[PDB]
């Protein structure tokens, strides 16, 4: 567990058209070392699309883990 | 091309034991919006390991694109 991996994922730019729960599947609330507002997603094309802060569609998807974990 | 993707990969912590060109294959010099020194790698386990700034072993691997691109 002490051997973490992966870089610091942070939403520096999201998309205009959202990604509803039809193609989405995973998600992420950015990461520390870069207090980012938007969140990263995981559509079916393994192509994260980022997302505004508290996006109507995200709050529903990220609803699972909304910051608290 | 205007529709970029992926978050801002930045090396916030690298490993002690390096990853020579035996398991390594890809690499990255971090990203902007987070001036990072170390570089991210792509061993065979798709597990980036980051790397000190100008690591003896990296300069050789990252040698291909060393900042200039």
């Amino acid at each position: 567990s002490l051997a973490a991996d992966t870089p610091t994922a942070c939403c520096f730019s999201y998309t205009s058209r959202q990604i509803p729960q039809n193609f989405i599947a995973a998600y992420f609330e950015t990461s520390s070392q870069c207090s980012k507002p938007g969140v990263i997603f995981l559509t079916k094309r393994s192509r994260q699309v980022c997302a505004d802060p508290s996006e109507e569609w995200v709050q529903k998807y990220v609803s699972d883990l909304e910051l608290s974990a």
